[PDB]
C-alpha cells in the first residue's frame, strides 16, 4: 500500500538511548547503531510480512493486523506482538516482562517514518526507497 516496498534506512536519532533503555549490552548495542538495514515490506491478502536485512542480522515477522503473535526481537527479547493500523499509521506494540515498547510506522512525503518509544526515550529512524 502507501507501505510495500524495499526501503533503505538514511537517518536515525536516539537509537542508542531507545536500545539502552530496552536494556539491550553494550556489544549489541554497537552493532545496532552503525547497522543501516533495508526495510521489506509485502501484503498477500490478510498477511503483512515486514523483513529486515542487515550485514551482521537479519529478522522477520508475518502478521495479521489486530492478531497477537509471538516474535524474537533482533536483540533476542521473547515478546507479544500486536499491530493495527490507526490513521494510516501501522501501530505495533511489543510486551514482555510487564513492560512494552511502541513501534509507529507512518509514510510522510518521500520517507518510510519510524518512531521507537520506550519509556522517556523517543527514537526516530527514516527510511528511504531503494
Ligand atoms: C536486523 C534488524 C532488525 C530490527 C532493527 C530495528 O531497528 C527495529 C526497530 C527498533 C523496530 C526499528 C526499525 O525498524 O528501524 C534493526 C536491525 Br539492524
Amino acid at each position: 500500500d502507501a507501505f510495500v516496498g524495499t526501503w533503505k534506512l538514511v537517518s536515525s536519532e536516539n537509537f542508542d538511548d531507545y536500545m539502552k533503555e530496552l536494556g539491550v549490552g553494550f556489544a549489541t548495542r554497537k552493532m545496532g547503531g552503525m547497522a543501516k538495514p533495508n526495510c521489506i515490506i509485502s501484503v498477500n491478502g490478510d498477511v503483512i510480512t515486514i523483513k529486515t536485512e542487515s550485514t551482521l542480522k537479519n529478522t522477520e515477522i508475518s502478521f495479521i493486523l489486530g492478531q497477537e503473535f509471538d516474535e524474537v526481537t533482533a536483540d533476542d527479547r521473547k515478546v507479544k506482538s500486536t499491530i493495527t493500523l490507526d490513521g494510516g499509521v501501522l501501530v505495533q506494540v511489543q510486551k514482555w516482562d510487564g513492560k512494552s515498547t511502541t513501534i509507529k510506522r507512518k509514510r510522510e512525503d518521500d520517507k518510510l517514518v519510524v518512531e521507537c518509544v520506550m519509556k522517556g526515550v523517543t527514537c526516530t529512524r527514516v527510511y528511504e526507497r531503494a
